[PDB]
């Protein structure tokens, strides 16, 4: 907001202070004439700093005037050793400048200058940010990378620019050139600077050196979505065994891929970030063949069990709840409104007969069940990245959510019977329902509607938490209608609004046509009535019909098929997380091993290919 | 009608005068031996005008007839100077004519006879209208420009044509060129018209010159919604600070784009206007950098305060009528269809305790701000455009309407309150729909369904204000049947057609489906009814399947794009009405001063962005 307004008023003050001074103008428009005429005068303030804190080699190497740099450089040499000194542009020097405008006869002085190579451009506008249009990184050779020169990529390696280089963030040169948007002139790139890995003792050659989040430049290439890359630096991996022809038996590698349980895999970080380019990693050749085999092997077995113990626990915990404690009422009825007949037992009467011992065992295999969900669920939250990286490892599971409230409410139960508490009802209802409905999550196994139910999840988006406003709007505003005018009549005879919460939930009922109209016919009905409602099932059945509209155009003219990629997904969430709590001992590691092979101690994948 | 019909009884009768005339054939012919002959004989009418009132020499240049136009011209000099006399082709001469066609060595022969090049084509065939197929302006020069005859363009200027020469409307040729349906070919007429500017005095130069309207040609290049030409008239408006390798960091102006207070600013004039070429300018990169400055940092924030301090109000609104005063009826139920049982108190009795006192405030609350509502919206329409101009601005506010329909209710309420008036319910039940659905607009803010609000409010297209007449023609045809049926029958069984008022309201909501078929079967219903509703349920059904369809067709093969551009002109729209009414203090002008920076007293803008 300011910031940004505060980088403005520099672009300005900097032009500004250019025009107020004879020695940074003549830079900017190139006059040496009358730019040798200052130089020659006096010893000059040659030190002035603008508004970034810029001198006058700066600018003319910010606007391509070579002829007026090579002045600043011959009346003063301590020139080329100054950086700018403003927060925004800190630490950089003419040679940053001369790289990223590609100017190769200014930048061969300013290295005959002697200028530094390992100079840090630190400023802000730098930095890795959305705020910034570029990053190219911090030092001279991690911005010619960046503008495709090859010419001076190899120039400041002949005068000592070490590749190993690292940012703020621990991205040396190998893994910048992935955050780039043009992608073909960064796989060149990557070659180019390896090969200047000539020599043998480098403790960690440079793809394997990481960041400070760990990541490698091969697994950043996942997380960023870099496909291009992703390929390209995938080929160090395989090893093509035999040719048959139109057939080929390559050997990839899978080290940095699957699950070793050090660090997390990179099929764990492509669950585990915002980016949707980055799914379409698990189309590749490596990864596709990987996913596919974890599940139709051990992941299909182990999530089709189960889902159906699962099942058969929660029609355990449902006949425990149609066969639950209820006695005749001993009070008597205080209104006539009061239908209620029955009331719940108390514990000394609740468990007094074999009927009601066999249902003890179910409820007592229920509450041990729902302490079982809070050991395999509340300790991976209370361990892990509590909320922000639980829900970003969740994709399509909200179930993780659901399922922790059943586990509450059957405790609340629980607690409520052993008090004797009034009210076993409500945590009941809850358990039912998202007991239940946790059970539409075990189908994604088959290929049921779980794949569809991605849709529903999906249907998280924009018109279906924000179609609320402008249908609890038209219910607020009807309701309040039909409430005044039905405020004044007797209501034994049309009684959809006696009270203003009635008046809501019958004018939600009436939005979706889910009780009829009101009518008597047999007493005269407000004349204000008919009109309002006339509107109401208008409005409500035109805005029944532009949200089809609505989640019709968000699924036709737009997405209806990287659903089908993210089913592929959440096979993955899926299969990453049961790996995580289930045993090593049922998850034998997938890809075969290599010590028996002469491989060394990795864990090969082959995959068998026909070319065309 | 009868005028498009006369142009054509002199169209013909044009061709016929020139059958009939030995002298306007031989011109049309180019019969130059039969033509000596006729000139020689005798000193001859060469005055004879056709219908349109044209001379032999309109018509040798109206068929790229050189040389017989030379011959006219050797005869008698005087025929160059002669217009057309018509109302239609008024003023015109045989210059224009021979620009238009592009007859290169007859306009240089009548320069060469000193014509004018300042005759003013007058004519009702050249005015602007959708009547004619061309607007080439008033000037000679105007119409060379428009055919695109760099020569003649150059030709008339040495002969002193005046660039500076406006029409009727004001528009000097600079105008005219964007007012053309080819692009492409006028951007380089408009730079090569500029450079005949070259004289330093000339007291606002052409590209600042207004028409009638006030508009300069930058501000009509947007109205017309020519893109090709506001991108072209804007370089001279960009200042390119500073470019690092892929950075470019322009300064935009901004004084003719952002609303200063004097005249209305161009975002003004794209709003206010009925085409929809003009809301593609929103998309260009000087102005959506700017919609979305002014939002994202002050159109938000005022338009998500006074969204929530309305619903503050509405909630207020509304206690004051559930809390409304009622007493027991003191007459008797006259008939038994009265289920009347309360009426509303009288104010001697309607405040006279503590719970009736806490509503007087919520009542005061409400009834002042009704007043406020008609002191901030009534003041405009009294003041602008009364009728005209307001809906003009009028994109996706129908808001405007609803609250100040609200404000009168409330205020029919309160009179109806002091002189102790029976019906109060009538106007709170408008009152509360009306406040409430008010609320579906303060919803934009956050890209709501308020976006989505574009298509019920783009839903007053053509069916959804016309299926009501081939839906209320199916109401009245079967209710008048119905009726008819059960005229005879006995109201207490089958009672949904006791009177025709309510056989149209139920058979309203049987057309929709929102009460229940009748039946009663304890009783032998009419064999008439049953025929009849069946066709009922047909007719019903399919009709509501056509219109599901026709709002299909008009949003996916139609438009579902555009919507997301009228999001972006209802930003605008919202925005400028806020600028207007709220305060300076409140809105700080967008865009950073020049005063300060040395660049003038204007307002600039400026943009970072990468090339590729
Ligand atoms: C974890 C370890 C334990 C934690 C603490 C354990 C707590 C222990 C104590 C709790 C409550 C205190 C004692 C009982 C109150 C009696 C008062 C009363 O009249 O109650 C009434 C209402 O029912 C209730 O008031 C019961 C409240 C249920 C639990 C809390 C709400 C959970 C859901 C919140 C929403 C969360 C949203 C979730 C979204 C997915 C009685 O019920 P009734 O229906 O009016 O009529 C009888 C019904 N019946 C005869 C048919 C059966
Ligand atoms: C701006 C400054 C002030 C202006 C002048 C102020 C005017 C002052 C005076 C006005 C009316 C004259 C006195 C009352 C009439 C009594 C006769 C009678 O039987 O009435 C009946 C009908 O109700 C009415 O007749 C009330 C009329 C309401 C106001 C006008 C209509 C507004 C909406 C028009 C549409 C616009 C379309 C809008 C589209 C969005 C009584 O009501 P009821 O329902 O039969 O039964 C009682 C109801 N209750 C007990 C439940 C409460
Ligand atoms: C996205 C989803 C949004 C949420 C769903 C929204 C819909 C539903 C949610 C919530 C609605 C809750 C309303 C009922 C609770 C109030 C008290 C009550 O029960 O009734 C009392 C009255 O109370 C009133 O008259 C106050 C009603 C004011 C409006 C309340 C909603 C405010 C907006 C917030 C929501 C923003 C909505 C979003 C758009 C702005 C008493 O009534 P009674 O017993 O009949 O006695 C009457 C007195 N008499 C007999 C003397 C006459
Ligand atoms: C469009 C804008 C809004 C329309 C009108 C605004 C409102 C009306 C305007 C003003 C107030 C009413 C007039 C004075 C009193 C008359 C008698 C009366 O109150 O009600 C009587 C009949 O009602 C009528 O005879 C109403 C006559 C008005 C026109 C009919 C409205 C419907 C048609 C237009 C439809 C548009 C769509 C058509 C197709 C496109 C009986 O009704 P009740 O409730 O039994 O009365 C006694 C109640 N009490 C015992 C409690 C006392
Ligand atoms: C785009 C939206 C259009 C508007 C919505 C259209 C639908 C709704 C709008 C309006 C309909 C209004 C009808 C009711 C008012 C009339 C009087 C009345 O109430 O009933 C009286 C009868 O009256 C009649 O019998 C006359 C009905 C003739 C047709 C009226 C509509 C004309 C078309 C105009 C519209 C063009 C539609 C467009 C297509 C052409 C009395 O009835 P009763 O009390 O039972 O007494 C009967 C006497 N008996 C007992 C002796 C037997
Ligand atoms: C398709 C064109 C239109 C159809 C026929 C046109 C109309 C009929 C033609 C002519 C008039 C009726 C015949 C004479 C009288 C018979 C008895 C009578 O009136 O009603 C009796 C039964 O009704 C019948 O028995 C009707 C017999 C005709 C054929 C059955 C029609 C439905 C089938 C075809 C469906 C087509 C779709 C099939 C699938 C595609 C009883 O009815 P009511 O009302 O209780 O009578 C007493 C009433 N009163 C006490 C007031 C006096
Ligand atoms: C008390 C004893 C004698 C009987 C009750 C045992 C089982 C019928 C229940 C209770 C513990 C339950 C498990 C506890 C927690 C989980 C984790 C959770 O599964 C997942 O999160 C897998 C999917 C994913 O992680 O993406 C939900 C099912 C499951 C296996 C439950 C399935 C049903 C189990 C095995
Ligand atoms: C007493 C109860 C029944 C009152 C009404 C229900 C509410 C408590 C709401 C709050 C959140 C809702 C749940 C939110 C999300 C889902 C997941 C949805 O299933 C899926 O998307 C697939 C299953 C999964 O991923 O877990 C089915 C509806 C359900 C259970 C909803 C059911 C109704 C719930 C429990
Ligand atoms: C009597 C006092 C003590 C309390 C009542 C004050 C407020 C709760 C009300 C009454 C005056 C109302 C305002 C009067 C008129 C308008 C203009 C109108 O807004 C617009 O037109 C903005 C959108 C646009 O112009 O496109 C509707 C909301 C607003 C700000 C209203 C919002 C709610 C306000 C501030
Ligand atoms: C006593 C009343 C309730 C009888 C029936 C209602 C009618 C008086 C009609 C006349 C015009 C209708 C309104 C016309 C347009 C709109 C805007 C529409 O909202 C929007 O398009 C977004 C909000 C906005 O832009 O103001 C919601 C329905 C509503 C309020 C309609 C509600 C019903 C109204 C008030
Ligand atoms: C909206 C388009 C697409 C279709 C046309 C529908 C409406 C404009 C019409 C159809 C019939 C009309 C109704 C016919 C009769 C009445 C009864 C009238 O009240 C009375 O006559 C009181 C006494 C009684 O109902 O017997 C109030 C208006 C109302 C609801 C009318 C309101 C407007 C309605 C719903
Ligand atoms: C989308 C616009 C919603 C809308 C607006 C209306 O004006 C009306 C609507 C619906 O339905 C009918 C025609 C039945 C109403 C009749 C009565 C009144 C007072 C109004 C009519
Ligand atoms: C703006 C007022 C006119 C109008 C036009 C309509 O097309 C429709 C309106 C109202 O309301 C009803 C509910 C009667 C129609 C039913 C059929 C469909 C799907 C659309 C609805
Ligand atoms: C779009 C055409 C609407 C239509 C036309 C009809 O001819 C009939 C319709 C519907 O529905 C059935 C078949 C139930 C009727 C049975 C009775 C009569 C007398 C007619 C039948
Ligand atoms: C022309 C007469 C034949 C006919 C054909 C139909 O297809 C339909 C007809 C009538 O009416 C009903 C309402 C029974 C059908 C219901 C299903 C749909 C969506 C269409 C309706
Ligand atoms: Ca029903
Ligand atoms: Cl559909």
């Amino acid at each position: 907001e300011s910031w940004a307004q505060s980088r403005d008023e520099q672009n300005l003050l900097q032009q500004k202070r250019i025009w107020e001074s004879p020695l940074l103008l003549a830079a900017k428009d190139n006059d040496v004439q009358a730019l040798n005429k200052l130089l020659k005068y006096e010893d000059c303030k040659v030190h002035q700093r603008g508004a970034m804190g810029e001198t006058a080699l700066h600018i003319a190497a910010l606007y391509d005037n070579l002829e007026a740099a090579m002045v600043l450089m011959e009346a003063a040499p301590e020139l080329v050793f100054e950086p700018m000194t403003s927060e925004l542009y800190e630490g950089q020097t003419a040679l940053h400048i001369a790289v990223v405008n590609q100017n190769m006869n200014l930048v061969r002085a300013l290295l005959a200058r002697r200028a530094s190579v390992s100079a840090r451009a630190t400023g802000t506008a730098f930095r890795r940010s959305p705020c910034n249009l570029i990053y190219f990184g911090e030092h001279p050779l991690s911005f010619a990378a960046c503008v495709n020169s090859e010419e001076i990529v190899r120039l400041l390696i002949e005068h000592g620019a070490d590749i190993r280089a690292q940012d703020s963030l621990g991205n040396t040169v190998l893994h910048i050139l992935i955050l780039q948007p043009n992608k073909t002139f960064a796989c060149q790139m990557y070659n180019l600077l390896l090969s200047y890995d000539r020599h043998g003792d480098h403790l960690q050659p440079l793809d394997l050196v990481p960041n400070h989040q760990g990541l490698t430049p091969f697994k950043l290439a996942g997380v960023e979505g870099n496909t291009v890359m992703f390929q390209h630096l995938m080929q160090k991996r395989k090893h093509t065994q035999w040719t048959y022809g139109p057939l080929t038996s390559t050997l990839y590698d899978l080290t940095e891929i699957d699950s070793s349980g050090d660090e997390q895999s990179l099929l764990e970080l492509i669950i585990t970030t915002k980016k949707r380019e980055a799914r379409q990693i698990l189309d590749q050749t490596p990864v596709k063949e990987l996913v596919s085999l974890k599940w139709k092997r051990y992941g299909r077995p182990y999530f089709c069990m189960l889902g159906a113990i699962y099942l058969l626990y929660i029609i355990c915990f449902t006949m425990c709840c149609i066969y639950r404690p209820l006695k005749p009422r001993t009070n008597n009825r205080t209104s006539p409104r009061d239908n209620t007949l029955l009331q719940q037992k108390l514990l000394q009467e609740a468990y007094m007969t074999p009927k009601d011992d066999i249902r003890l065992v179910g409820e007592l295999v229920t509450v041990i069940g729902a302490i079982i969900i809070l050991l395999v669920e509340v300790p991976d939250i209370f361990r892990m990245g509590v909320t922000r990286f639980f829900g970003q490892t969740i994709l399509g599971g909200p179930f993780h959510v659901l399922i922790i409230t059943y586990a509450f409410m059957v405790l609340v139960t629980m607690v409520m019977r052993l008090i004797s508490a009034s009210g076993e009802v409500v945590p009941m209802s809850f358990a039912l329902v998202l007991g239940w409905c946790n059970v539409m999550y075990f189908a994604r196994g088959f290929q049921m509607l779980g794949p569809f139910t991605i849709m529903i999840q999906k249907m998280i988006f924009g018109d279906l938490m924000r179609f609320c406003w402008l249908m609890a709007v038209v219910i607020l505003g009807f309701a309040s209608a039909f409430y005044i005018i039905f405020q004044t009549e007797d209501p034994e005879e049309l009684g959809h609004f006696y009270d203003y919460p009635m008046a809501l939930f019958s004018t939600f009922e009436l939005f979706l046509t889910i009780i009829d109209g009101p009518a008597n016919y047999n007493v005269d009905l407000p004349f204000m009535y008919s009109i309002t409602y006339a509107a109401f099932a208008i409005i409500a059945t035109l805005l029944m019909l532009n949200l089809l509209i609505a989640m019709m155009g968000d699924t036709h003219w737009r997405v209806a098929h990287e659903r089908d990629e993210l089913w592929r997904a959440q096979i993955v969430a899926t299969t990453v997380m049961l790996e995580r709590k289930l045993p090593r001992c049922l998850w034998p590691r997938s890809g075969i091993c290599g010590r028996e092979y002469g491989l060394g101690d990795r864990w090969f994948l082959r995959v068998e290919d026909r070319q065309d």
